[PDB]
């Protein structure tokens, strides 16, 4: 692909969670062929965010995955025109988010137009109370559902006090160019981490590492 081994990443997120509006900008870099990326996030309006920053972090690009040569890489093949995705984040206590990203490429830079809507989080729950610690490493199941590439994930947020908080992801991924060839069923291992942040999460440094595999026995 004409995707560079070192790409710059620019991002704008506009969102509303439990009626709280915010805008967040991201500036980062990554290595598409190693499945590695890092971003610095700055809240531009609405801060300090009155909910757990962790619900946002997977909305801050499946180009950043190390694909084996024998698995069709839909994401890298979607450039230069790019692709979009839409995701439902359904939490075990009835909280619900819907997020969208339109991803483009202008030379050495990926651009990200992100929308994030969340609602129905209980007032007393770990999201509004900011009791989350991290997402656990996960495995995304990539498959074709009605001719649409779909990733399902059983995610969990570690919380304060030795508790977990479950969230089901379903993401649809659609190339801008038609006739981009759908891949076979496969998996993507993800690890996402807040490397650093300021006390009120006005600034956050984020990292993800992702690697694709066929399943068992292929690793
Ligand atoms: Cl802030
Ligand atoms: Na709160």
């Amino acid at each position: 692909s004409a995707i560079k081994p070192d790409m710059r990443i620019k991002l704008r997120m506009e969102g509303n969670v439990n009626g709280h509006h915010f805008v967040i900008d991201g500036d980062g870099t990554g290595k598409p062929y190693e499945g590695k990326q890092t971003m610095d996030l700055e809240v531009k309006e609405g801060g300090p965010l009155p909910f757990a920053f962790d619900i946002l972090t997977t909305a801050f690009n499946r180009v950043f995955v190390k694909y084996p040569d024998n698995i069709q890489d839909y994401f890298k093949q979607s450039f230069p025109k790019g692709y979009s995705w839409e995701r439902s984040l359904t939490f075990e206590d009835g909280g619900i988010c819907n997020a969208r990203n339109d991803i483009t490429m202008e030379g050495d830079t990926f651009y990200n137009k992100v929308r994030f809507y969340g609602t129905n989080f209980p007032a007393n729950g770990p999201v509004m109370q900011k009791k989350t610690l991290k997402w656990e490493p996960s495995t995304e199941k990539m498959y074709v559902r009605d001719g649409v590439l779909t990733g399902d994930i059983e995610m969990a947020l570690l919380l304060e006090g030795n508790a977990h908080y479950r969230c089901d992801f379903r993401t649809t991924y659609k190339a801008k160019e038609k006739g981009v060839k759908l891949p076979g069923a496969h998996f993507v291992d993800h690890a996402i981490e807040i490397l650093s942040h300021d006390k009120d999460y006005n600034k956050v440094k984020l990292y993800e590492h992702a690697v694709a595999h066929s399943g068992l026995p292929d690793n």
